[PDB]
């Protein structure tokens, strides 16, 4: 007892067993075969006109019989339009990213309970929550080839995921020092290989590892990268003091995106702050606000900049 969904190009069909397993309160794994389904038509118009009406409207996701005739109808669609190309590799579109963040979460995290997350941010609720916010800060930032980019404590990894599938830069790396979602990571990285693979989407380079980045190795890491993502709402003075010092080795240009700002926003150097974060970078509150209907989130966007420190020298000798 499975159900067979096979690949738009060609790729390893996706197996599912039969009962199909529940994923949480509201979702499942029927669902996600229908939803899959329904964004295969969306980007194949060819393989939308092969099928029935009624196969993506009259189903019982209860039903055995029912489901594999929905997924024998789509197959078969697939199959005509191979049969179609015969006769004579792009990055997801939005929505198909959120959908497959979701599908490889739900592929990877079979115990919800294992992630103690009591949060109002949660891998769980990642695509309805974050994704956007991580859609908006990655419209901001506007990487290059030239870019590499660091998630600092990437947790199951799925920022680092979707910047990978949005941008080209030259390497993607996420950082986690927990057993459990570092283990998590491990999956995830494989699920998102795979069904990338399943829908022919591309992404762009990307490492998920386990370790400390406040160690000695990650110093020169960090002073290295060009892009830094780093949720540190929750993180200890000793843990943001640590932080700042790996920070003020960073090149000029250098950027940090993070969800409570390293210094102030209105940072003005004196004779008795030049120990500060703020004399060596310039930060700005960015915010979804300035169509946006979710939640009323801030996200600040630091860029190393020592002609903050030069210009006040430059003052205090050319008065
Ligand atoms: O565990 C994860 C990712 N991940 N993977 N699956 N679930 C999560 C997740 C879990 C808990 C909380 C938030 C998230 Cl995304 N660590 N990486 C991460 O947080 N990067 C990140 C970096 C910079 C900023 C700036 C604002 N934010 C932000 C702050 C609050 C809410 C959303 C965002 Cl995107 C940021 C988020
Ligand atoms: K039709």
């Amino acid at each position: 007892l499975e159900l067979r969904l096979k690949s738009p190009v060609g790729a390893e069909p996706a197996v599912y067993p039969w009962p199909l397993p529940v994923y949480d309160k509201h979702h499942d794994a029927a669902h996600e075969i229908i939803e899959t389904i329904r964004w295969v038509c969306e980007e194949i118009p060819d393989l939308k006109l092969a099928m029935e009406n009624y196969v993506l409207i009259d189903y019982d996701t209860k039903s055995f019989e029912s489901m594999q005739r929905l997924c024998d109808k789509y197959n078969r669609a697939i199959d005509s339009i191979h049969q179609l190309w015969k006769g004579t590799n792009t990055r997801p579109s939005t929505g198909l990213l959120r959908h497959i963040l979701q599908q490889v979460y739900n592929h990877s995290v079979t115990d919800p309970e294992k992630l103690n997350n009591y949060e109002p941010f949660s891998p769980e609720v990642y695509g309805e929550t974050s994704f956007d916010l991580v859609a908006q800060m990655i419209d901001e930032i506007k990487m290059t080839d030239d870019d590499l980019f660091v998630d600092l404590g990437s947790g199951v990894g799925q920022v680092v995921l979707q910047v990978a599938a949005a941008t080209n830069c030259k390497h993607h790396y996420g950082v986690e020092k927990a057993d459990i979602p570092a283990k998590y990571a491990e999956t995830m990285d494989r699920e998102f290989r795979k069904w990338m693979k399943w829908y022919g989407k591309k992404h762009a380079e990307y490492t998920l590892e386990r370790g400390d980045f406040l160690s000695e190795e990650w110093r020169e890491r960090i002073a290295n990268t060009s892009v830094i993502f780093v949720n540190n709402f929750a993180f200890g003075p000793e843990v943001d003091h640590q932080l700042k010092e790996r920070f003020a080795n960073m090149k000029e240009g250098g950027r940090i995106v993070s969800s409570k700002p390293f210094a102030p926003l209105n940072f003005r150097i004196n004779s008795r702050n030049l120990s500060d974060i703020g004399t060596i970078m310039r930060v700005v509150e960015l915010s979804p606000l300035k169509s946006w209907t979710g939640k009323p989130v801030s996200y600040y966007l630091h860029t190393i900049d020592r002609t903050i420190l030069e210009n006040y020298f430059s003052s205090l000798k050319n008065p």
